[PDB]
């Protein structure tokens, strides 16, 4: 393990408070795509120019063409990625991908196969995983460990921030350290419960006095690439009738006038009690009683190994400024300024 004295920044677009994006690019000359960077798997994808055009999804994103790539590198075997609420599928391929002003040669999957719902709502146009190989499909090697490689960095760890807001920075990751400008107070850490997987021990949940919520202990998924917090059917129905919320076809709900009253939400993670106002949780667009308002806090089934599991996606890490200890197999939480 090689530390240089290396930093990178990359720079987020946030959209609607779910989904944070920034560029990168892949090729000789460099074809950009818009990706995501999920902490909760392991892959790069981008849409591929070889996507049947009768997959809507990929008239609407932008599509990279090996055939313009003086650097390409084929390889060709299948790929499928099956995610929590979608699916993709397509074929590996090896390129120059730039990421924060570091070049790295790296396989990824150029899709072929890519389903409206949801691609059709996404922003962004691929993923980055930021994930171990422990997850990787297809035993590719993860952008990261290629960077970490390179013995630049000066520590091997990353960190992300993503603002509130929307003119403004929209978010922003940092490979190889931290951006002291975006979090105040000290960080507090806890070790993975194990290694290749970026999730936690988390001791209780509490909504308001009466703590609801996994007395015992339970599994916290720390997860980047996820819009909301997420928890087990059953946990969140408990979680969401304590709220006087009401549950919908894809998330819950309540009258919008109700949403300041709801109380706090807190997670018991190593030492700490990591606490979120209905603030935090509520989209508040409104104040009426005759129009409902949606919850940051979606109920979500994960199998093993991983599950049963919470998530703690964009909803939390908005407000507690999140460093990923590669070195160390531990995660620092502070909070984001
Ligand atoms: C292969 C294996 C490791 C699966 C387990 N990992 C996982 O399911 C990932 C865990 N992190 C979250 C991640 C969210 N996905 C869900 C998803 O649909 N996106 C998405 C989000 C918002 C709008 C549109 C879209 Cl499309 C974003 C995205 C990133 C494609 C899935
Ligand atoms: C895909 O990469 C793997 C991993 O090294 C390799 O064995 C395989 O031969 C590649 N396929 C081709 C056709 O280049």
């Amino acid at each position: 393990l090689t530390l240089g004295n290396t930093t990178s920044s990359v720079i987020l677009t946030n959209y609607m408070d779910t989904q944070y994006y920034g560029e990168i690019g892949i090729g000789t000359p460099p074809q950009t795509f818009k990706v995501v960077f999920d902490t909760g798997s392991s892959n790069v994808w981008v849409p591929s120019s070889k996507c049947s055009r009768l997959y809507t999804a990929c008239v609407y994103h932008k599509l990279f063409d090996a055939s313009d790539s003086s650097s390409y590198k084929h390889n060709g075997t299948e790929l499928t990625l099956r995610y929590s609420t979608g699916t993709v599928s397509g074929f590996l391929s090896q390129d120059i991908i730039t990421v924060g002003g570091i070049t790295v040669t790296q396989m990824f999957g150029e899709v072929t196969e890519m389903p409206a719902l949801p691609f059709m709502l996404a922003e962004f146009d691929g993923v980055v995983g930021m994930g171990f190989i422990e997850q990787a499909i297809g035993r590719v090697t993860p952008i990261f460990d290629n960077i970490i490689s390179q013995g630049v960095l000066k520590e091997d760890v990353f960190s992300f921030y993503y603002n509130r807001d929307s003119q403004s920075l929209g978010g922003q990751i940092v490979l190889g350290g931290s951006d002291p400008q975006h979090y105040e107070g000290n960080f507090h850490y806890i070790n993975l419960i194990k290694t290749g997987v970026w999730q936690i021990q988390m001791k209780g949940v509490s909504v308001g006095s009466s703590t609801l919520l996994c007395e015992d202990g339970c599994l916290a998924l720390v997860d980047t690439g996820a819009s909301y917090i997420s928890g087990s059917t059953s946990s969140i129905e408990k979680l969401m009738e304590a709220l006087g919320a009401k549950k919908r076809l894809f998330d819950y709900v309540v009258k919008c006038n109700e949403g300041p009253t709801l109380p706090d939400i807190s997670f018991h993670l190593g030492g700490k009690e990591y606490t979120l106002t209905s603030a935090d949780y509520v989209f508040q667009e409104s104040y009426s009683s005759k129009k409902l308002c949606t919850l940051a806090i979606h109920a979500m089934d994960i199998p093993p190994p991983t599950g049963p599991t919470w998530a703690l996606g964009a909803t939390f890490i908005r407000k507690f400024y999140t460093e990923f200890d590669r070195r160390n197999n531990r995660i620092g939480f502070a909070l984001a300024r």
